[PDB]
């Protein structure tokens, strides 16, 4: 209602400042970083990459970012205490399921899954006592059978604690009705609710008509934009064939629409990422070398530029993320 | 050949006793038993659960038992070292991949894998210094692309290390021909490899050719059957429709055909089963009260009463272990 947990405690609201909703330190697997540290170099290695990589956007006005890691994106929590002190960033940690759950998590029930996501928030995160402040799920396509039995206890979980839910939307067509649908017969509010990804797509008259419900509309892909990579093939499906401006376009786009308050951006930046071809990592760090700062250093001047005014920046980068994650129901 | 690694150490040959080669404490995914321990009512349960059923082994005769849980099959093995040493019987914990990697294994290598093996091997686990002392496999089928990277990057590790490599297959699938295609086009010795699963068919031709190829057999589910549960269908799909006896005249046929030293015995037991449907525990432990005790309370009198020695028995349940643990480059 006024407090949110982050990895060093509840802080209150006003603390979080300028917030970056959709972010990860480390895009892995469930126990990979505890059982093979090497392949990112070194522990010590990842958490001093994350630690300069949050004081840069730290330096570019971030307060806080959300870390929408969870289970299965080997989320881990006590590497973001660690890397959240020494780089004196909120981290705002998440529960829910991603698209790689194990068998442990695939054949549970939509009860089960409510109790494990609720021990998350309510009791805290495996030994230590932090409390995820987000549930984060995932769709594909038209949303799978397990899928929307994680959405259904991710809204579960949401109506007993007030916390939010964000999602990952991987479709090319409209993701988010059938999300949103489920969510609805759910009895879950549309505040609670950020349709993440929305920037993959032009459908401008589909997001405008997901905000003018009372979503919220995660534009968090803005530097995925990949010109000039088309000589690798894993490069193009991970990273894109629109541009940049293209995307940041959809947040001036929803705003002349009437829609700024329900707008939140990112960048879905991590500092490693074993869950996908290796080397991967490089890459991406070629293509954005801002990292974590790529939105207030490229995409907020970019707004700036073409029009838009400061408190409005304001709105969506501060205001925006603090009426999202402040527990409400 | 040399020392055995375990969860407490290293122990010589000689200490290892009758071993049940093929066991589990908790079957689960990487992460899990961490993240949700009251799935099992609580890590403390399980733990105390382990040690008496462990005690209860000790009790019967068995002094090690080599717990094959992998990664992936949410090996932990600092719960394995707890319960070791509180029912003082030694554990060989094991390395290698089973059928449910994440993405972060399955987009690996042939030689990344190879360095996670040799890592959990010739390092230790995790950040615990515990050394596998094994190598465990699984394969559906064919054998699929991966799980072909699986047994290729096992056999260098074996070749690298002297540890032995031990296999799964599905319920009725046999399997082993198609292993040891790709084990001996790697250059490595039947003699290092045990097939496991292979009471689950009752083709004596294929598992006569194995071993007269210098294979090890693991005849490692004898308890296993659903025999009087055939209305409960994920019993039924578990655990088979096959007696404990009809398992267990698999040992007596391959002893009468010559092969006794190739025998390797065991029940593949557990004390929490989290990959598969929720309660299962409860059926499992209504079908075999005596656990990993079963093999030497149950099926050792009904081979003795068969005709067979009580000095073969103890070539396949302590000679045969220890040939096959020693490493042996
Ligand atoms: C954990 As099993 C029943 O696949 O050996
Ligand atoms: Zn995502
Ligand atoms: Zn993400
Ligand atoms: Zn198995
Ligand atoms: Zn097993």
């Amino acid at each position: 209602g006024d407090r949110i947990n982050t990895v060093r405690g509840p802080i209150t609201i006003s603390e979080a400042g300028f917030t970056l909703t959709h972010e990860h330190i480390c895009g892995s697997s469930a126990g990979f970083l505890r059982a093979w540290p090497e392949f990112f170099g070194s522990r010590k290695a990842l958490a001093e990459k994350a630690v300069r990589g949050l004081r840069r956007a730290r330096a570019a006005g971030v307060r806080t970012i959300v870390d929408v890691s969870t289970f299965d994106l080997g989320r881990d929590v006590s590497l973001l205490a660690e890397v959240s002190r020494a780089a004196d960033v909120h981290i705002v940690a998440a529960t829910g399921l991603w698209l790689d759950p194990p068998l442990s998590m695939r054949l549970r029930s939509v009860e089960e899954l409510t109790q494990f996501f609720l021990r998350e928030i309510q009791y805290g995160i495996e030994d230590t006592g932090i409390r995820a402040g987000i549930i984060k799920v995932a769709i594909t396509g038209k949303v799978t059978p397990f899928q929307e039995l994680v959405l259904r206890a991710a809204a579960r979980a949401s109506l007993a604690t007030g916390v939010p839910v964000t999602t990952h939307t991987a479709a090319s067509q409209r993701g988010g009705e059938q999300q949103a649908a489920i969510f609805e017969s759910e009895g879950l509010s549309p505040s609670r609710v950020c349709i993440g990804h929305s920037d993959e797509t032009d459908d401008l008259s589909y997001l405008t008509a997901l905000a003018a419900r009372g979503y919220l509309i995660g534009l968090d892909r803005i530097p995925h934009s990949a010109i000039g990579l088309e000589d690798n093939a894993s490069a193009t499906a991970l990273l894109g064939s629109r541009s940049w401006q293209t995307r940041a376009l959809l947040i001036k786009a929803l705003i002349d629409q009437g829609y700024m308050k329900q707008i939140l951006v990112s960048n879905d930046w991590l500092f490693g990422l074993s869950s996908y071809v290796t080397n991967i990592m490089d890459v991406m760090d070629s293509v954005n070398p801002d990292g974590m700062a790529f939105i207030p250093l490229r995409v907020i001047p970019f707004l700036r530029e073409k029009g838009i005014p400061q408190e409005t920046l304001a709105g969506i980068t501060v205001t925006n993320p603090a009426r999202f994650l402040s527990p409400t129901l």
